């Protein structure tokens, strides 16, 4: 595998959905749906070792982990949450997340590069799946 790289989205399909079952109000809702559609993904893979830059127009974050071990980031409602990612296949990885604090639905992501170069990234609440896809820059 090499998820290594610079991706840009070029669909962006439930986010709205998604983060209604999150609880974000509708107005909220159809801002977030467009600062989506400007999503940059950076990725550096050595290994299981994993760093990745998710970013908007005005907003950055960094995921650091390595597959198999537990680390801290925050829901996509931006709820601190710990994970854990684990391989599914040779190029499909998964994470599940559990709160920090209190509750809410069950929230959980994977990442896969497709045979045909593109990344997808699927993001879960509860029923409601979001699928995100991305080409190289
Ligand atoms: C491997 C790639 C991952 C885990 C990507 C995660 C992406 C996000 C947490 C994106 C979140 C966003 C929002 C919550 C609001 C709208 C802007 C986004 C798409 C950056």
């Amino acid at each position: 595998p090499n998820f290594s790289g610079n991706w840009k989205i070029i669909r962006s399909e439930n986010f709205e959905e998604l983060l209604k079952v999150l609880g974000v109000n509708v107005m909220l809702r159809k801002i977030a749906v467009a600062a989506a559609s400007k999503q940059a993904v950076e990725i550096k893979q050595e290994g299981d070792t994993f760093y990745i830059k998710v970013s908007t127009t005005v907003y950055t974050t960094e995921i650091n982990f390595k597959v198999g071990e537990e680390f801290e980031e925050q829901t996509v409602d931006g709820r601190p949450c710990k994970s854990l990612v684990k391989w599914e296949s040779e190029n499909k990885m998964v994470c599940e997340q559990k709160l920090l604090k209190g509750e809410g639905p069950k929230t959980s992501w994977t990442k896969e590069l497709t045979n045909d170069g593109e990344l997808i990234l699927t993001m879960t609440a509860d029923d409601v799946v979001c699928t995100q896809v991305f080409v190289r820059e």
